[PDB]
Formats: structure tokens, sequence, C-alpha cells
């Protein structure tokens, strides 16, 4: 399992919700 | 299992909400 | 395995939220 | 099995939240 | 099983939360 999360915002601002799910259950 | 993920924005502003489902369940 | 989470965010300001959720139940 | 959560703010200011969980159970 | 997070933040900080949950159970 290769994860890649990548968010390139140039000058977000305003409301931005940044959700990272990273769960796992073995 | 790749989750590759490249969100590229410029000024995003606004309500933005982001979520990444990362769940595993074995 | 491998989770890889980055946020470029250029000048973000504002009401930005960041959750990372990594649990690993094994 | 890596776990990278990087979050390059360049100029953040203002409300910026940041939660993250490292959970790691076997 | 290693955990990259880190919040890089240049100039501007004002109200910030940085909350970190670190839970090794082996």
């Amino acid at each position: 399992l290769v994860f890649f999360a990548e968010d390139v915002g140039s000058n977000k601002g305003a409301i931005i919700g940044l959700m990272v799910g990273g769960v796992v259950i073995a």
C-alpha cells in the first residue's frame, strides 16, 4: 500500500478542511 | 494498492474540503 | 505500508483544518 | 511501512488547526 | 513503520493549533 496525497494549493485561505483518513484494522 | 493524488489548484479560498479515505479493514 | 501525505500551501491563512488520521490496529 | 505527513505551509496566519493521530497497535 | 509528520510554517502564525497524538503499542 503506497498512499500519496499531494495537495498543491497556491494561496488557500477561506475555509479549507484538510482531512486525511489513514486507518488500518488487521 | 497505489493511491497517488496530485491536486493542483491556484488560489483555492472559498469553501473547500479535502478528504482522503484511507481505511483498510483486513 | 507506505502512506505519503504532502500539503503544499502557498499563503494559507483564513480557516484551515488539518486532520491526519493515522491509526494502525493489528 | 511508512507514514509521511508533511504540510508545507508558507505564510499561514489566521486560524489554522492541525490534528495528527499516530496510532500503532500491534 | 516510520512516521514523518511535520508542518512547515514560513511566517504568519496567528491562531494555530498543532495537536499530535503518538500511540505506539507493540
